[PDB]
């Protein structure tokens, strides 16, 4: 099932017609871990945008985690950053064993994809994500409350209005707007309308929780709120 | 034992703590003096408090010019919610923003008090008794 | 008042029902479907 754990293996044998007695086991062998096959699925992946408003340029800073053994299967040897874009179609980056990535976004549509490496080559079923600026002013989140549930769980709800859009899956963001806290964020199924957040939350510090719709077409406007819902 | 409790009588009382081992006693030594007098003198204009985050947060003050040569900063801070042991540290007068690093819960009631401390004795503090939104 | 020691998650929405139980049986008991706000 797990090809990438070191197995013992051992083998003993006895004469086929039965009429004998079994030999003792082997000296146990082991697996070394080497690249099997290609990663099975490429990195989860979200953004920091560093931009004043006003500038039509803005960095972005694509963070992720390094895969688990079952995404990576046995290693990742380097990651590389396949862009596409309308006007400078599609190029590559290799960032290495890198789990941080910056480039300029300056078109109107760019979309991005991380792939994993091994030995082999590269992950058969990779996520992308579309920056586009028209569809960051799309807003189908009607409202949004966040109430903590205890320290290690709080359920973000939203209510949806219909829109013309395919949704594609949900990402919550949370932070702390108390603590400079790394932005930690999850993918969640376009299906769920309620999820529990498993994090150490300290309920009464104030955490922003921004709820991203991601369409084909991209990132849709987030809805924000700045505190817990006392209603 | 690490805590004294004496009778603030005179209108100035310098105290020095030394430490003592077998050869004898400190070489360099803190002293803080206690004047009436100064406890009037105000030279922090503003001071606003804002936690960075569960372990750290910044403290920060504007001075206005004055007379007495300011030696060093302290700044205390504790909780006003709990009955915490008053926390203090010494900080250079040189510095215009510090980077507290303890637990700090940020909605909590905290007391900042930035107290000067001048060869004449310790100034008036500024307090503020909650963080700053602005 | 009592403390009931259990695993609740204080947004969902649990029913209390104290039952009073006298000699004669089970009494009507008072229901509520939320923690009250006041």
């Amino acid at each position: 099932p797990d090809l990438c754990a070191v197995y013992a293996v051992q083998v003993r044998c006895k004469r086929l017609d039965g009429l004998g007695y079994w030999s003792n086991w082997s000296n146990p062998a082991y697996t070394v871990v080497m690249d099997i096959k290609v990663p099975m699925r490429g990195p989860e992946f979200w953004r920091i945008i560093n931009g004043d408003t006003m500038k039509k340029e803005k960095n972005v800073t694509l963070l992720w985690k390094p895969l688990m053994k079952n995404d990576s299967l046995c290693s990742v040897q380097r990651y590389v950053i396949n862009h596409h874009t309308s006007c400078n179609g599609t190029w590559s980056e290799d960032v290495g064993n890198h789990t941080k990535f910056t480039f300029l976004w300056t078109e109107q549509a760019h979309t991005v994809t991380v792939l994993a490496i091994n030995s082999i080559g590269a992950s058969v079923a990779n996520f992308n994500l579309t920056f586009s600026w028209p569809m960051s002013k799309v807003n189908i989140v009607q409202s949004l409350s966040a109430y903590p549930l205890n320290s290690s769980c709080v359920i973000v709800s939203w209510i949806l209005s219909p829109s013309d859009y395919k949704l594609m899956y949900f990402i919550i963001e949370w932070k702390n707007l108390n603590e400079d806290g790394e932005i930690k964020w999850l993918r969640i199924s376009s299906s769920v309308k309620k999820y529990y957040i498993h994090d150490h939350f300290i309920p009464i510090e104030k955490y922003q929780f921004s709820l991203y719709p991601i369409f084909m077409e991209g990132v849709g406007k987030p809805k924000i709120i700045n505190s817990f819902t006392q209603d």
